[PDB]
C-alpha cells in the first residue's frame, strides 16, 4: 500500500504492495509476480493505420506481464558497458550533494554502501539489465532487474538513497 517515488525523476519507481526488503546495504527489493490479462496490444496511446485483431481462431492473445511493469507501465531501455559508467559515476555524485544539502551524515554511508554493490553490479551489469520510467531520463532513479538464487522469484532494487515513502 505504501508508495514510493523518486524526487530526481522515477515517479512511483515501487511501492509495498507487493513486498519490500532492505539489504544491508542501502536499498529497497519489490518482488513481482507474473499474471495472465487479456491484451489486445496497445503500442503507446494510439499509433496504427488499420488492423483486424485476428490473427488466429484458437488463441486471442493471453500474456503473462509483471504486476509492477503492469501497474508502473515500467520501460526497459537498452544501455551500453561504458556508458553505464558514466551514468553511475554521474548519478553517484549527484546523491552525494543531495545528502550535503539533506542529511551529510549520509555522505559516508552512502559513498561506501554504494561503491560496494556498484561493484558487485559491474560483475553481471547485463545480468541485471537496466530499467526506466516512463520520465526518460538516465539520470533518475535507476531500478536493476534480477533473479535471486533460485532463479523463480523475480525482483528489482531500488537505491534507498533515492527513494522515499508516501503513506496513502
Amino acid at each position: 500500500m505504501l508508495l514510493y517515488k523518486d524526487v530526481i525523476s522515477g515517479d512511483e519507481l515501487v511501492s509495498d504492495a507487493y513486498d519490500l526488503k532492505e539489504v544491508d546495504d542501502i536499498v529497497y527489493e519489490a518482488d513481482c509476480q507474473m499474471v495472465t490479462v487479456k491484451q489486445g496490444g496497445d503500442v503507446d496511446i494510439g499509433a496504427n493505420p488499420s488492423a483486424e485483431d485476428a490473427e488466429e481462431n484458437a488463441e486471442e492473445g493471453t500474456e503473462t506481464v509483471n504486476n509492477l511493469v503492469y501497474s508502473f507501465r515500467l520501460s526497459p531501455t537498452s544501455f551500453d558497458k561504458k556508458s553505464y559508467m558514466s551514468y553511475i559515476k554521474g548519478y553517484m555524485k549527484a546523491i552525494k550533494a543531495r545528502l550535503q544539502e539533506s542529511n551529510p551524515e549520509r555522505v559516508p554511508v552512502f559513498e561506501k554502501n554504494a561503491i560496494g554493490f556498484v561493484k558487485k553490479i559491474l560483475a553481471n551489469f547485463k545480468d541485471y539489465d537496466f530499467y526506466i520510467g516512463e520520465s526518460m531520463d538516465p539520470d533518475a532513479m535507476v531500478v536493476l532487474m534480477n533473479y535471486r538464487e533460485d532463479g523463480i522469484t523475480p525482483y528489482m532494487i531500488f537505491f534507498k538513497d533515492g527513494l522515499v515513502s508516501e503513506k496513502f
